[PDB]
């Protein structure tokens, strides 16, 4: 019983774990706490890039955005080295996904515009994909576990990623950009990627936070090219606001999923 094995991971890592793998043409869905709420953390930056792509012609990727050192907010590996030159919308999409760049995310939200610095518009994009539960409220706080702001569920975000990467939410040219940025992500080697054999292809977007939060959302392809969406979320609310996030938990959960899918 796979659910028994997920529960053992919860006890061993003193953590709460959520998993959703949508059913496919030849597999049943995998689900564990799939409708419980977990913080987005940085995983929202993947659908955020999709929302910007959706709303604009591809020429928009060449638009140069200027900003100052005081605009550097959240962990921003790329943006904080390009204050003087600025960054194009396309470079900001790249940084937001592949380096979780918080400033890039803030600028892409500002590009959507509207109240809340773009967070209302982003949430509306998720509504348009049929996601009735997720919400984004703040820009790049260690939100308490009970707070519903800035949360999703494994079920909800997996079905969002399913439509974006494997469905028709985006035209093929915009779909290919999103897929490529996730494929060359730099932050995910020790999470879902670490749970799948080397001949599976893995694209992903991570998130990490207080209360021991560690997330990874991925699309994987078997060695013969069959794709599956895998969403894994975790936290450790009982360990306090500074509980250690555990990448090994996500890797071990992904290993259990890979055993089901192989
Ligand atoms: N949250
Ligand atoms: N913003």
């Amino acid at each position: 019983d796979l659910a028994d094995r997920f529960a053992e991971l919860e006890r061993r890592y003193d953590a709460r774990l959520g998993v959703y793998v949508p059913a496919t043409g030849t597999t049943a869905a995998i689900e564990y706490r799939a409708d419980e709420r977990f913080a987005f953390c940085s995983t929202f930056k993947a659908p955020l890039v999709a929302a910007v792509l959706h709303q604009n012609p591809l020429t928009h990727l060449d638009k140069l955005i200027t900003y100052t050192s005081d605009d550097i907010r959240g962990i921003s590996p790329v943006a904080q080295q390009h204050v003087q030159t600025g960054m194009t919308i396309g470079q900001l999409c790249d940084a937001a996904i592949r380096y979780s760049d918080g400033t890039a995310a803030n600028l892409l939200l500002a590009d959507l515009g509207g109240p809340g610095g773009g967070t209302a518009a982003f949430t509306g994009y998720l509504r348009s994909l049929g996601d009735t539960v997720s919400r984004l409220d703040a820009e790049e706080n260690r939100a308490p576990p009970g707070d519903e702001r800035d949360t999703t569920t494994p079920h909800a975000i997996a079905l969002v990623l399913q439509q974006l990467v494997l469905g028709n939410a985006l035209p093929p040219d915009k779909r290919a950009l999103l897929t490529d940025w996730m494929a060359r992500n730099t932050t995910g080697a020790k999470r879902i990627r670490a749970g799948f054999p080397a001949d599976w292809k893995v694209i992903d977007k991570t998130g990490t936070g207080g209360y021991g939060r560690a997330n990874d959302i991925a699309v994987v392809w078997s060695p013969t090219g069959v794709p599956y969406v895998v969403a894994v979320m975790s936290d450790r609310a009982g360990g306090g606001y500074d509980a250690e996030p555990r990448e090994a938990l996500l890797a071990e959960a992904a290993t259990c999923v890979a055993g089901v899918l192989a």
